[PDB]
Order: C-alpha cells, then structure tokens, then sequence
C-alpha cells in the first residue's frame, strides 16, 4: 500500500503496584496515569475508548483507600473535555447486573456520549478490548481498565503510540464498529461496509517509521464476527508469531487455558497450546510462560501448566519454563477488591512483538472482543528490546516463582500453588 | 451390504514369556503357537503370511538357547504345505542391510513364493504389518513376528479369526497390494483398481455372527498411498474409537510418540495426542495408557508420557494413568536380542475393540505399513469384555509400574525410567 511518514513514536507505559520494587532501577518507564493524563491535556479535537468497566472513584469500590486519587484525577480530567468541544465517545460493554454507573453518568452529563454494547447477545462474550484514540493521532493500547485500582494497585502494561496518524487512523475503525453495536436493536450485518474494512493486514503490514528506524506494523481484532474482510484475526496473528520464531519466545499473561471457559460442557481448545509444543521441539526456540495468579485465578489452570512444563529435558531437546507472578498483598491491600493482581498480556519473540487486551483462553479469540498490536522491527533495539527487557525484569525477580512453591511462600492467595 | 452368514468365531491368542506368572488363572488364552500350529494342520488350499522379517530358527540368532524349538516347528510344519499342494505367498520387507535370509530360502526351495516388497521406496517406511490368512477362512492378526522369540521370549496378542471368509477374504484383499507391490520395478498406481477396492468401511462395516451374537467389523489399513477409496485409513479408524468412547478407554501399546519418529527436523505430531485430551475433559472418560519399557525405547518418550498423566486431578475433573510394563529379565534371557519387551498393541473401550500391528507413532500411520481390527458388538460380553480382562490382569500386574517407580526396581533395563 502506502507508507506513514508519520513520525510515530512509541513508549511502553506499565503501572506498578505500591509495594513492588525492582532493584534494578534501569528500564524507567512512564506509568498509565502519568500518559493517561497527558493525552488528556493535549485533547482538543476528539478522544474515543473503549473500556470493559468503569470504577475510576471510591463510590464505586465502596471503599476509603486514599489511594484513588490518581483515578479520580483522570475523571475530573475527562469532565472537562467536552466543555471546551472534544467530542467523547466511549463504548461500554453492558453489565449483567444492575450495577450503577456513578462514573459513565458523570461523563453524559458533561456532554459525552456513551453507548453500552450487549456483547452477551451478538457473540454471547463481553468488550474486554481496551484503548484510546486521541485526537486521530496518539493511541493507547494496553490492559488497563478505567479503575483507580488499575493505576495504584494492579501491575498492568500498555503502549502509547504518539504522533502515529495513519496507525491510530487503523484503530478508529475497529472502534467504530463498537460504536456501531452500541446502538440499540443494532445486529452484525453479515458483510461488514467498506468503511470499517482495513488493508493493513498480517500479509501486507503498514511501514512506518518507530522512532525514525522504519518497521512493520498491524493491528488484529477478535471476535470474527467482528472482523472485516481485510482484518486479520487475533489467533492468526497470535500464532503467526510462535510459527515464526527462531530463537526465544517470551510470554507474559494472566490466564492460560487451552479450553473455551464458561461453555459447557468443556470444550477443549489446543490452539495455542499446539503452536507452543510445536515450537519447542520442532524447533530450538525456548519458551518462557509467565502466569499471573490471585484469589480469583481458575484453579483448573494448573494442570494445563503442568503438562506445558514437563515437555523439558537433553533427550526432547525442548525448553519450555513456566513460573508464576504473584504480587504481594498485605492487609490494607487486601480489603480492596479485585486489587492485586499481574495483569499484562503480551509476547515477546526473538524478532517480534506482541501487545494484547485479552487472555490466552478460548472464548477471547471467538466471542470476547479484544484486540492486539504487532510490531516487527529490524535490527537490534527498539520496541522489541525494550519489551524483552521489561519481561527478563519479571522473570528474574522476587514475584515470580515456580510451579512447585508453597502456597504459603508467596505474599498473595494464590490458589494454582498446593500447600 | 450384504450380511455375512459364517459361523465366524474370534480366539485371542497371545504369548507368555517364560518367568511370567499371572496368580489370577481365570483367563487361559491359547498360545500364538499353539494357533499357528493348529492354523498350519489345517492349510489345504492356500496360506498368505505378511511378514516383517523372519528368523525362525536359532541360525540367524546365532544363539544356542533352547526355547527356539517351538519356532523350528513352525518352520519345519512351514516347509511341508508346499509339498501338499498349499499356495504358500510370502511378502517380507526387504531388509536394509545384506542379512541372509535362511528361513526364507528354505521355504523357497520348498515351492513357496517369496516376495520382497521396498517399503522404504515406495512409500519411505517399511512394511510393519504381521497377519496369516489360512484357505480365505481363517485369519490371524497380532503383532507376533515370524521369531523363536515371538513365541516363548516376548509378550503378544493377537485374535485368530475362524469360519469367516468373509473378514478372511477382505484381509487377502491387503495381502493383494503388498503381493503387486513385491513386483520388481512396480510403483503404487494413482487410484487402485477395483480388484483392490473393499465395501466395508468405517461408515458401513460388515455384519457377522460372532460366536453368534451378531456383531460389526472392517479392517483398516495404512499408509494411505496404499489404501484404496472404499478402506478406511488406520488413523481416522483408531480416532473414532477414541471419540466415540463415553466410559473408559485402555490403551496398551509399546511404543507411544506424538511425533514423526526417523523425520528430521522432528516433526509435532499431536493427532492421537489430542484425541486422548478431548476425551478426558469434554467428556468423563477415564484413560489408562500401558506402554512398554525396555533397553531399546527411545529416551524421548519419556517427556511426552509426564505431559500426559499430569492433566489428571479434580478441579480438572481428568482422569489419565500412564504405567510402564517391564517384562523381567535375568542373565540367559538378557543374552538374547531383542528378546524381553511387551509387544501388545491394542485398544479397548466400553463399546468397540481394536487389535492393531503397528505402534502408536506419526510414521505407522502414514509411511509405514500396518492393519488393524475394529470389531464392535451391541451388550456385555463378547470379544471386547474377553480384551478388557486381558488389559486389567496386566494393569493390576507387579510387571506394570508407574513413571516415578526407580529404574533398578524393575528386573529389566528400562530407558524411561530415571535413576
Ligand atoms: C522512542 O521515542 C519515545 C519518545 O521519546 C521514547 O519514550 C521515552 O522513553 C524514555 C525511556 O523509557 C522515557 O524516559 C524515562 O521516563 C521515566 C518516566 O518519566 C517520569 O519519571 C518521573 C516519575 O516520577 C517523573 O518525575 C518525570 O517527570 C517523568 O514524568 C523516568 O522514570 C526515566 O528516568 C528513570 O530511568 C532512567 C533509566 O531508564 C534513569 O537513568 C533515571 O535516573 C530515572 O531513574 C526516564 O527519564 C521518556 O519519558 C519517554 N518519552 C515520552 C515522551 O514519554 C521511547 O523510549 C523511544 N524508543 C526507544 C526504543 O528508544
Ligand atoms: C468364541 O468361540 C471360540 C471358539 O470356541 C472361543 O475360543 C475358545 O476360548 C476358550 C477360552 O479362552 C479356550 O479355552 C481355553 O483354552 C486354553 C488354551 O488351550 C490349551 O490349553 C493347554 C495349554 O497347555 C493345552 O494343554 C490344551 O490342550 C489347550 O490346547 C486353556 O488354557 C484354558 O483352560 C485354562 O483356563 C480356564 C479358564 O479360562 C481354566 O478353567 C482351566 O482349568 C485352565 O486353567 C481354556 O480351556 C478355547 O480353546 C477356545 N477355542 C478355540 C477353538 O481355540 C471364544 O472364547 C468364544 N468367545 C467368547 C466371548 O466366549
Ligand atoms: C509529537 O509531535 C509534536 C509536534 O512536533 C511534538 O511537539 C513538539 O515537541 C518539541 C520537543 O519538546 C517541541 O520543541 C520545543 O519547543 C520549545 C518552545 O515551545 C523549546 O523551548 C524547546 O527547546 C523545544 O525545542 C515543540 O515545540 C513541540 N511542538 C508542538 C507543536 O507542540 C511532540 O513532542 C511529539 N510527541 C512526542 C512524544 O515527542
Ligand atoms: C469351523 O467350522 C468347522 C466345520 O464345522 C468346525 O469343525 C467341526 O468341529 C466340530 C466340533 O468338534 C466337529 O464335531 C465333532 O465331530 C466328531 C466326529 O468327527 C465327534 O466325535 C465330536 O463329538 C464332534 O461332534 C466336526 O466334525 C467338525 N467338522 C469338520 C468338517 O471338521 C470347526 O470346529 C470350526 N472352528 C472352530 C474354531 O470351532
Ligand atoms: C540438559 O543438559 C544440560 C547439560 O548437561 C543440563 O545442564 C546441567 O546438567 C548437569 C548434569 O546433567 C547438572 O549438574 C547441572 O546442574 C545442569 N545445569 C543447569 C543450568 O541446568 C540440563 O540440566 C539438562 N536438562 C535440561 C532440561 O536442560
Ligand atoms: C479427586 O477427588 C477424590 C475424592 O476426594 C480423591 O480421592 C481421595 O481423596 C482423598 C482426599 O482428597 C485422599 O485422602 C484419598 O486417598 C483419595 N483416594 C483415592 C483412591 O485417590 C482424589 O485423590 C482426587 N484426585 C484425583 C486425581 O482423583
Ligand atoms: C452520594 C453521596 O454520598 N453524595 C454526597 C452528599 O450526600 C453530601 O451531602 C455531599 C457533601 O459532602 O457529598 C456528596
Ligand atoms: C550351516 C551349517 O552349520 N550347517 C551344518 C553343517 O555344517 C553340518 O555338517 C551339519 C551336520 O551337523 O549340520 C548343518
Ligand atoms: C462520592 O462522590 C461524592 C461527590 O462526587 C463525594 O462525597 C466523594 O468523593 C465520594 N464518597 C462519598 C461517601 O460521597
Ligand atoms: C542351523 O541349521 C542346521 C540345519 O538346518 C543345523 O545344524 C542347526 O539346526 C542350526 N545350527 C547350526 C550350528 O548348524
């Protein structure tokens, strides 16, 4: 097609709970509130999210922590956008409870507009994508929720790509879809129009140039219902990059089960769980999984691990290593809900990289929304160095442990770990 | 079709090495001699036999051990069916290196025909398959070579099939492929004529009177190169059975690779690999594997069973056992080769029986050559309730060990098995 000479910029934006600390005071990056608030304060013509809930204030939580200042800073922020004319549009998936919305309520009042997708009846899944759209121009794509939580007390990962107009203009569309569900009495037209069609595809990638190094990039959307003609699917461009891997492939996710979950009876799913075996043997690639695990983790989760992680010894030649993140909660932090927790979802290969807003499971490629961005990059450096970085700073640290640990070992609840 | 009216009766035969007792004398199970010899009195219009290879007799051993006089007798009752007027077609797989075939030259002289068939061109495998089919009435089918050793040192199964001409004589239509295949410069034909062709396949197989109780069979054979349009391939055979089993399913075969054995670059190979996982977590199937351990097992197979049995716990609501079974071994039997291992390759469920001669990896299914038995009767008892004892005996036997079990506790020289 055509190239973007856009001079795209990228920054890995990460938020790291209080009480976590890494010794190795060498990566630096900006936290998720720090850019959050930023691209706020440059807002002046239009700003679209896509978000799964909205908890930004301690009404929400019923809680006192005052640590939620940080998320209702960025609430106070976005009640002011539209007074002075951008136009906020934001896609909300729709509770199955009849939970209140303190927060989306103040944003309609303030003259945004909300639309609250039924994702349970179009592909019987949620809106668990997750991303930003300013001005057309700056786009964030990562984990993180619209949660006081998500910035003070989850550890999370996303990437701001800044001053990237033709690649933010890419992630507009897949938004418009959303925008298009939301209306009521809306159904998935059978062919989706040109308007959200794309031709930045795995097969013909869009060039642009990553702080001035020119590199390949595209995004990839779920569920397929979903996608147009030239979107390429989240598990194909998932598995396209274990099938091209040569030397590492580093995972970092929350949940990992090759089942579609919920759907019963279970249904087995060994989509990713073949291209990783693949990998490993028909190939000398080492993988390296790193698991997130909490109170809430599905403790069916562990024997799925066990049969990754015992494909490792001379005779096989395979290396696979699978160890568990667990943050550390005391008791104040324990009180909040749903608050300590690893909650970045990306991959790492020798050559390629990889950032989604959905876990590894089977019923986030077929009936969750969800959507990933693949950047390939010549050369050393970049991105992919920086990303490969972050995650050898999760693997070697005190938080992650292995499958054999204690329960007790580890400061959280951790329910994949026996005794 | 058109029913089969024979009275057809299934023996399974099998071979006890010397040393091996079962205390449990409920089952009683006539030798594989004791058939082949009784098989042989009865030969007076043909005899086809599908070989591997042949070392009948102590010579081609080069060993003076004393248990070779039940393979003598074979050979010399072999040498007499020539003399009476018994068509006598052998196809053997030619032998890689320049070994002598003393065996056969002696059945050649007799007035039999011998046909080498190269396997490792046609098809780059080798010709795996062991059946006998006596005047197209009766046939036996086992993974019992044409050894001295097949008949007192190692552990088999086979069924001897009697009074069915017609199972008999779509069996010989096998036999024709390799018998055209033995033909000097002959290469597999794009589509087989009709000669070849058989009407009892999985989707329609034929109806006999098993022991009177009427019942459902068809053969299934491989490589696929040799299967004609109206045979069923050994793989997709061996799969229903897995799919269709609701209760339980026993496995008891040597060797078990989830990959393209000999093919490098290894090559992943997860079709029964699957097929075993779905059964156990979208269904409640129970899956018992019994898999043979001896001095020449390849070490990689040992990874491949761990990821196997580790997907079996509550939360999961998975149930797969994987046991080794050793056959002893003291100082006379370990002086000879090849001599002490489980050759049992067959399965068992709750509803359909499958007695197959080829191991359970990627090359048996589609370059090597091989046959297998899928007979399936409606209500208890029967064929498949006779199998199912056959595996519990050895299940419950202090010869089946588990995959922790130290490798010196066995009495032979187990490769899978650490320290
Ligand atoms: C492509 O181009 C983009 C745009 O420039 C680059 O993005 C920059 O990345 C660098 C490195 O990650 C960023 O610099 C770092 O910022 C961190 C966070 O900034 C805040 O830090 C404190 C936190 O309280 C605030 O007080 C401060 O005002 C900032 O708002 C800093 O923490 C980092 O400093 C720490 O780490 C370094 C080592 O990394 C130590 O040497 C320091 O002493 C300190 O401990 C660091 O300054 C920069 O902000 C990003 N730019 C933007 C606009 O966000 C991409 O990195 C680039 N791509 C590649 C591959 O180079
Ligand atoms: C469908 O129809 C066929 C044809 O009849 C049946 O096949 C018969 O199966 C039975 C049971 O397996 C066979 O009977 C058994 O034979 C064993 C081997 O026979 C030899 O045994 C000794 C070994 O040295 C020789 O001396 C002897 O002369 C035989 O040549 C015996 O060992 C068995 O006896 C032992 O076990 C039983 C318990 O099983 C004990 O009670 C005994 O005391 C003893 O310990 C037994 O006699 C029979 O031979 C088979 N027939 C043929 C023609 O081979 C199928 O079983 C049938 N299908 C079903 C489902 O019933
Ligand atoms: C995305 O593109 C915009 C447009 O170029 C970038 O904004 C520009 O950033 C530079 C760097 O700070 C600014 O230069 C500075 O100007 C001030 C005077 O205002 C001067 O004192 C400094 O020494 C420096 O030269 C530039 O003014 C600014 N332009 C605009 C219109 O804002 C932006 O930085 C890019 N995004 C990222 C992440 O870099
Ligand atoms: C396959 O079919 C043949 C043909 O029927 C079976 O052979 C028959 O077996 C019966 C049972 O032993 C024989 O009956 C016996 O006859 C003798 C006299 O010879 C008698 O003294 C016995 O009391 C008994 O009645 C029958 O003669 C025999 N027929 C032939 C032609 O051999 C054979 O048994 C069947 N196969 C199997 C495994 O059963
Ligand atoms: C694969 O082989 C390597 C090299 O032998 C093993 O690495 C070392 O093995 C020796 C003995 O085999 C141990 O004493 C060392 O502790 C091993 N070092 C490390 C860093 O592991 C390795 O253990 C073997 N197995 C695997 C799964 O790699
Ligand atoms: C699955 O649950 C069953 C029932 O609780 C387990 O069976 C027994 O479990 C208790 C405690 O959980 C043990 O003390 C017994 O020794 C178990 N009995 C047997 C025969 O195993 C069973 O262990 C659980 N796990 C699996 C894989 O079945
Ligand atoms: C929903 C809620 O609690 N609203 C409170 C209101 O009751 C109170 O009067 C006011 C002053 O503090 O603050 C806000
Ligand atoms: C190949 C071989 O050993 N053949 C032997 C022969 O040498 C010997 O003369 C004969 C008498 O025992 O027995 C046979
Ligand atoms: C809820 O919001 C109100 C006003 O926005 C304020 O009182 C406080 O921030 C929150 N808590 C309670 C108890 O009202
Ligand atoms: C080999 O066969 C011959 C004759 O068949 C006989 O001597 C014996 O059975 C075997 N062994 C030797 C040493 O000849």
């Amino acid at each position: 097609p055509a190239p973007c000479y856009d001079p795209c910029e990228a920054v890995l934006v990460e938020s790291i709970p209080e009480g976590l600390d890494f010794p190795n005071a060498s990566t630096g990056n900006p936290s998720t509130s720090q850019a959050w608030l930023g691209l706020l304060a440059g807002a002046h013509s239009s700003l679209d999210i896509a978000s799964f809930y909205w908890t930004l204030t301690n009404n929400d939580t019923h809680t006192q922590e005052p640590s939620a200042q940080q998320g209702e800073e960025v609430l106070r922020q976005l009640q002011t956008l539209a007074p002075k004319g951008v136009n906020v549009r934001i896609a909300v998936s729709k509770p199955s409870g009849p939970q209140p919305q303190a927060d989306l309520q103040a944003l309609l009042q303030s003259g945004a507009q909300v639309r609250m997708v039924d994702m349970q009846k179009l592909t019987h899944g949620v809106l668990h994508t997750k991303f930003w759209v300013v001005d057309q121009t700056h786009f964030y794509l990562g984990s993180a929720n619209m949660d006081w939580r998500s910035l003070t007390q989850v550890k999370e990962l996303g990437v701001v790509m800044y001053n990237c107009s033709c690649l933010a203009r890419d992630l507009t569309k897949i938004f418009e879809a959303y925008w298009f569900l939301g209306q009521a009495g809306s159904s998935i037209p059978s062919t989706w129009p040109r308007f959200y069609d794309t031709r930045y595809n795995q097969e013909t990638p869009m060039e642009i140039c990553l702080n001035g190094t020119p590199a390949l990039a595209y995004l990839a959307s779920a569920p397929p219902p979903l996608c147009p003609s030239g979107r390429t699917p989240d598990l194909k461009a998932l598995l396209n990059v274990v099938d091209n891997a040569r030397s590492f492939i580093y995972v970092a996710v929350m949940n990992y089960l090759p089942t579609l979950e919920f759907s019963h009876p279970h249904r087995f799913w060994p989509a990713i769980d073949d291209g990783l075996r693949r990998a490993t043997y028909e190939r000398g690639v080492k993988v390296r999984l790193l698991i997130s695990c909490w109170g809430h983790s599905e403790p069916s989760m562990r024997a799925f691990l066990l049969s990754l992680a015992a494909l490792r010894d001379n005779h096989t030649h395979s290396d696979i290593q699978v160890k568990l993140f667990v943050v550390p909660a005391d008791e104040a932090q324990a009180r909040i809900p749903y608050a300590r927790v690893n909650h970045n979802k990306y991959m790492v290969t020798e050559r390629a990289t990889y950032i989604g807003t959905s876990n590894w499971s089977g019923n986030y490629f077929t009936e969750t929304a969800g959507t990933s961005l693949l950047v390939t990059q010549n050369g050393r450096g970049g991105l992919r160095s920086q990303l490969e970085a972050i995650f050898l700073r999760d693997w070697d640290s005190p938080y992650s442990h292995d499958l054999d640990t204690s329960a007790d070992s580890v400061g959280n609840a951790c329910r994949l770990l026996l005794e």
